[PDB]
């Protein structure tokens, strides 16, 4: 999940004094699903292995 | 000096809870300028004189 922001602004002015400016600013939330796969040899026959590190970090 | 009415009213929702209603009513002020005339027997010879009555009412 992450958010975005909308911002919307209008103007109106009666009588020509009483200027009224409203100011709204929504934030709503974006979904997404992922999934995360992972290969294991399963052929038993290899040339190289590929991609020698398995270290990780947040 | 007369005074006239309008009424302006729109509706507008956000995030299909919390309906905001505006009602704006503004009055005016209309002028008019009158002249008020009344005639009188400049020549001295009428026929007949004319609308027989002199009394009012407010």
């Amino acid at each position: 999940e992450e958010g975005y922001n909308h911002l919307e602004c209008h103007r109106k002015c009666t009588l020509k004094v009483f200027c009224k400016t409203v100011c709204e600013d929504v934030f709503q939330v974006a979904k997404a699903e992922f999934r995360a796969f992972w290969c294991v040899a399963s052929s038993q026959v290899p040339e190289n292995s590929g991609l020698l590190f398995g270290g990780l970090f947040s």
